[PDB]
């Protein structure tokens, strides 16, 4: 048998959370966190 990390999902810029493309992401930067400078 064998062993390994899971398939592919983009990280947010701010926390740990992950999500299928930037367009989806982008949505999570925008309500959960400060999305300014
Ligand atoms: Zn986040």
């Amino acid at each position: 048998g064998s062993s390994g990390s899971s398939g592919h999902l983009y990280y947010c810029s701010q926390c740990h959370y992950s999500s299928i493309t930037k367009n989806c992401l982008k949505r999570h930067v925008i309500q959960k966190h400060s999305n300014i400078l």
